[PDB]
This record gives C-alpha cells, structure tokens and sequence, in this order.
C-alpha cells in the first residue's frame, strides 16, 4: 500500500460515500493516509487528477472523454454498470408528447456536454431526429428545473437525484429512459503511474467501494439516512434514487465496455463537443499486482547474534 491515497468523490459516488462514512479504507489500510476531497462535478475532479492533487476519482462516462481528448493520460481503472432507469427525459404527465418522436419542433432543456446531452442525441437518433429537429435549450439543472416548472420548455433531460425529486413533486412522467440506449457505465480513474505502482492496492480499494455500495441494499434504512444527510435531500427522494440503481459491481474495464465508450467518444468528436478523436482502449488499465522491487543483501560470517 502507498503512503497516501487522496480520493476525489461526488455526492452521487455511492460506493465512495458509503466507504467514507463507514471508515472502511481507514480501517483496512491503517498504514496509508486516506483523504477525501468532494468535487461539485466530474470535470473539476479530473482537473485535480491531472495536476496530481488527487490519486483516484469517480465520474460518469462523459467527463473522461473531455479530459482524454485534451491529452490527459488518465486511465480507466474500473467500471460500474450503467443506470438506465436513473437517466431520463421528463414531460408533464398529461403532455400530448407520448414518444421521443413527438419532441420534433419542441424545446428541450438539458446541460450542454452532460450525460443528458448524450442521452438526448441517442434518443433523438432512434426516432430519426437530430438537434436541428428540436430547439436545444442549454441550461444547468437549477435553471432547467425552473424553466420546466414555468412551462418554458416542454421536456427536461436530466439525471438522478433531480429526476427523483421532480417525480415525487408530481405532475411529471418519464417519456424515455436509458434502457434501450445501451449505456456504458460509470468509471474510476487514476493517473497511469499510480495505478501501475499500486496495482494490488487499487484493486482492493475498488473492491472496498463495491462492498460499501452493497450496504445500500443490506443496510437500506441506515444508508438512506446517511445519503439524505450528505446529499441534503428528503428520505423519500433518496429511497426513489436507490430504487433506480442496479446492483453495483466494480470490474476491470472489458472489451465490450471499451467499445461502448469508444462509440460515445466518436459521437462527441463528430458533434465537435471535443476537439480530437480519442483512442479509448489506450487509456484502459489492465489490472496488475506488481510487487515493488527491493535491493537486499546479506553478509554471512560469524554466528548471527541477532543484535549487538
């Protein structure tokens, strides 16, 4: 284990947040200085990873494409399953819009460059539409939430927990979720030299986050109370939020996931969202457990006296 592990996490990095709350890493690795740094979103976290002020971070599938397209050598060390039920396009319940095709000509709010921008490009494409076929309305979630409530847009593409919060307030309906959109999953990233130097350690760390995520099922009451506090949201919103997640696993990134991530990188480059095509497979860490090298010798001679 290394001298220190500085972890970048977000409020929705469930494995990380539960591991932190339960002090699992501090207890498992008493010889490492474990530290936790909360970021407001993936891009800011990856900036920190890239200047070297943190060693391991959790983000969705989109932020890493931006960083890597800019030349960051950050590697994918682990992937979690996608959450198709947690990523949605919402309309008002009694909206005459019944399918994604019905969005043609309408105003749709979402954050530019976000997981919702990706969902929306893909959903529209299924229905034989492009962004030139609607009025894309680029807004961050607080600004979008207001516009949607005021009937200034007809649909809002957004992620959880905003989704669950809007849902419980009533009046809204999921027009489309990520289910048939073959989503990729969320990722854990590190700098390549740290991953290569600390292979066994990282694997154990990730395995710890996966154990911690499982507490949301085995200790649901306690975990809901924790996340209501840390996220600052009502317990029923957290309950809905957990109900939209599949069982979490953290695994090495396989060929299939790599190909899905490559598809998204291509989509983003094709739409000039990033300036470069990226070779996603070059950024996949093949797990290793490299033993550190030590230079050690012995001078035998007279009887060994243990200590004089």
């Amino acid at each position: 284990s290394p001298e220190a592990l500085r972890i970048g996490y977000q409020k929705g990095s469930i494995g990380m947040v539960l591991a932190k709350s339960h002090q699992l890493l501090e207890k498992r690795y008493p010889e490492s200085k474990i530290s936790w740094v909360e970021f407001p979103a993936g891009p800011q976290m990856l900036e920190a990873l890239n200047v070297g002020s943190i060693d391991l971070g959790s983000t969705g599938d989109i932020p890493p494409i931006f960083a890597q397209a800019a030349g960051a050598d950050l590697v994918y060390v682990g992937v979690e399953p996608p959450k198709p039920k947690a990523e949605v396009i919402l309309v008002a319940e009694n909206s005459p819009i019944k399918t994604v095709a019905d969005l043609k000509g309408h105003k749709v709010a979402f954050q530019k460059g976000s997981s919702s921008h990706n969902l929306l490009l893909r959903a529209l494409r299924q229905a034989g539409l492009k962004f030139t076929d609607i009025q894309p309305t680029y807004l961050t979630p607080a600004d979008a939430r207001a516009a949607f409530q005021q009937g200034n847009v007809d649909a809002w593409a957004i992620w959880d927990p905003y989704y669950s919060a809007a849902l419980l307030q009533g009046g809204v309906r999921v027009l489309k979720d990520g289910t048939d959109l073959n989503q990729t999953g969320s990722f854990y990233l590190a700098a390549r030299p740290y991953a290569e130097k600390n292979g066994a350690f990282i694997q154990g760390v990730l395995a710890t986050f996966s154990e911690a995520d499982a507490l949301t099922r085995s200790q649901r009451e306690q975990s809901i109370a924790l996340l209501a506090k840390t996220m600052g949201l009502p317990a029923p919103v957290i309950a809905s939020y957990l109900d939209h997640r599949p069982p979490t696993t953290i695994k090495p990134v396989n060929a299939e996931v790599a190909a899905l991530q490559q598809q998204t990188a291509d989509l983003f480059y094709e739409n000039r969202l990033v300036p470069k095509k990226v070779d996603i497979r070059q950024r996949i860490w093949q797990p290793t457990q490299l033993e550190g090298k030590q230079l050690e010798f012995r001078v035998p001679g007279n009887e060994n006296l243990y200590f004089q």
